């Protein structure tokens, strides 16, 4: 327990079927995520990111991300390094 | 690709992969259909500023009407809203 | 059927159908079962703003804790509440 | 010395120096004297989320009442609420 | 009393020294004003909101807003028909 | 002109023309001082997103730190933060 670190205002959550749980850490610009168990949180690589306010996952791990002061939805498969606008 | 959205908030996804996202600042919910780059509006009505969206195992779509003190849902396929 | 909603922001629903909403202007989480027609205060303690929420298969509650920058989990049969 | 404070959102400051603060998720709007040591609720009814505040020149409290597609005003020496 | 019209989750509110009353209308993208007394509403000709936040007036009665999804803030100085973008 | 925004939220004015904006995705308050094209970042701590903005007729800036259900407070030229 207590192992998310730093999280600021949280907003979206999400949790796939492995018991990770994903959220948007709006305060801080950022989405995290947390497998079940763990020690220590992954701060998912989007970029350009003004506010994330939601989160969801897909059945293949797939995050998407609304992009509150961009306008936009962003998206990025598991473990991928390579966001895509959709 | 989604386009014209305003403050995007709420995001959920489907089975099948289908988006659906609450476009906050614009009073709608919109969709964009795997195998497709042509988003859709849903035929919510009497939306005051739709914030979070949910969908079930049937395609059934739930939203939080942020404004109206409400959750309303569409099934698939259906023009008709119900509240929650 | 949700009563005494308040500017409702984050909604999520499961695979049995229920339905769970942060009522957010009321600092609770609420829940609907489908075919249900009266909602459940679920027992988290401490919130200073619930704002979203997801379900995982198993029917546990994750709710982001706005002002106390944290995130709560909630086992569908358990009264004591996990920070994350 | 405000106390129970949940997501404060709006901040209002007067000619007095009195600060008045909508606590957004506790449904309230409070206010403190400059030089006073504890808060007083602000008799307003019927809220739903109170979002922002403004406070005119003689201290007429104006709050947008976000669930309730709304502005409500209350004077300074009043307990009864008008709707604009 | 209930003269504004067709709100949706107000969300900044300002007053001036006249008794006027400027509401960012948040779910509806526009800024609005009601006079002391008066029983239509004034809309701003503020253009290209995303999402009005936040609303100031200043004592010469410019209004500022922060447009929330265009990371910006804009004025319009009273009786205006053309903004500035601060 | 202000750069570098995120997701601006509460904006105030001074009766000098100094507008107050805070940067609600930066997590800090920033101001524009009328006779200047400089931006600055006002020297709050342990802020956890900034939501509200008020000026009094002094200069002192109050600002809703919507994370830490506090008000904090800076007077007119002091880096020292008090927190009502
Ligand atoms: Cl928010
Ligand atoms: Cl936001
Ligand atoms: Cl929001
Ligand atoms: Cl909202
Ligand atoms: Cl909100
Ligand atoms: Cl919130
Ligand atoms: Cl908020
Ligand atoms: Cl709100
Ligand atoms: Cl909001
Ligand atoms: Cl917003
Ligand atoms: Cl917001
Ligand atoms: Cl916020």
């Amino acid at each position: 327990s207590h192992m998310f670190t730093g999280l600021n205002t949280p907003s979206g959550v999400a949790v796939d079927s492995a018991g990770t749980v994903y959220v948007t850490d709006h305060g801080n610009n950022r989405v995290v995520k947390l497998a079940a168990g763990s020690n220590t949180q992954t701060v998912l690589p989007f970029t350009g990111l003004n506010t994330p306010h939601g989160v969801a996952v897909d059945s293949a791990g797939t995050v998407y991300v609304t992009d509150h002061g961009n306008n936009r939805v962003v998206k990025l498969a598991a473990g991928s390094n390579t966001q895509t606008v959709l």
